[PDB]
């Protein structure tokens, strides 16, 4: 049983399901029309995202559909986080309405606009992209930042930043999405003394795979690890390496080498955010303000 709420709330008949977006990255996500969904242009049926119990749900998958909407109530609205526009919570499945995201999720971005010949590359529609620039790639990494700069003032940790989980517009605008896994977090560490387990190995701060406490900077070194995915176009985190064997090699001090589309700058960024001691990685909002000097430099 979930409690109405009437701001959010959106009439049933006016909301049309298509096509399956896919079920990866982020749930049962399905194209949709909603009429009137956007209260500047109200006449208008406007293309959305539903997110969905598919008909294998188990109760935990309900139970963080739930927690995923409130996450997103809490959060609230910024350029850079995917938008919640509405749900269907009364008399019917659950559905929540979230903003249609035309260019996919970052990685596959990427790896779309990867030269021909390259591994993953494709040509989207059978036409190809336009090829990314460096001022791109900047402009990506900042956009991130200043969301996650964000995230973190309203007191919030998300626990899965990887491209998989950024969302990409028609206009190219970055949008952190799946909050799956995010907490509202106090002041202290996160620390449950309870280990579920769920967290991806190849982006989890080595505090978080071996304390079992996350913070803010647990998320900074998670970042590094996106930065690196943006800078290889979508590449695959530790090349070759199983995740089986990431936990020894942490502890040895591994890290990755640096992309060869990035400079020497930016790979000191991430190599910041690879501090072993948290404390000693840059802050979001230290991140946002060395990227926003490169970016108004490059
Ligand atoms: C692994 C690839 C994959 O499965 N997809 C890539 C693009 C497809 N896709 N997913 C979304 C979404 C979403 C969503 C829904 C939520 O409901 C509570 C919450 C979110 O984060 C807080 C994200 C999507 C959108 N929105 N537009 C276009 N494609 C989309 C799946």
């Amino acid at each position: 049983e979930l409690p109405e709420d009437p701001k959010w709330e959106f009439p049933r008949d006016k909301l049309t399901l298509g096509k399956p977006l896919g079920e990866g990255c982020f749930g049962q996500v399905v194209m949709a029309e909603a009429v009137g969904i956007d209260k500047d242009k109200p006449k208008e049926a406007v293309t959305v995202a539903v997110k969905m119990l598919k008909d294998d749900a188990t109760e935990k998958d309900l139970s963080d559909l739930v927690s995923e909407m409130e996450m997103m109530k809490m959060i609230g609205k910024h350029k850079n986080i995917i938008k919640l526009l509405g749900a269907c919570t009364q008399d019917g499945p659950l559905y929540v309405i979230v903003e249609y995201a035309s260019k996919g999720n970052l990685r596959e971005y990427l790896r779309a606009r990867r030269p021909p010949g390259m591994e993953y590359s494709y040509d989207i529609n059978r036409v190809p992209e336009e090829q990314m620039t460096f001022k791109d790639l900047v402009s990506c990494t900042y956009q991130l930042a200043r969301g996650m700069e964000y995230l973190a003032s309203q007191k919030c940790i998300h626990r899965d930043l990887a491209a998989r989980n950024v969302l990409v517009t028609e206009n190219n605008v970055m949008k952190i999405a799946d909050f799956g896994l995010a907490r509202v977090i106090n002041n202290i560490d996160y620390y449950k003394k309870t280990t579920n387990g769920r967290l991806p190995v190849k982006w989890m701060a080595p505090e978080a795979l071996f304390d079992r406490v996350y913070t803010h900077q647990s998320d900074v070194w998670s970042f590094g690890v996106l930065m690196w995915e943006i800078f290889t176009l979508g590449g695959s985190p530790y090349p070759g390496i199983p995740v089986e064997e990431l936990f020894k090699l942490l502890k040895e001090g591994h890290r990755m080498d640096k992309p060869a589309n990035c400079t020497n700058e930016l790979y000191m960024m991430m190599r910041d955010c690879w501090h072993a001691v948290p404390s000693q990685r840059p802050t979001f909002k230290q991140l946002v303000e060395d990227l926003d000097r490169i970016l108004t430099l490059t």
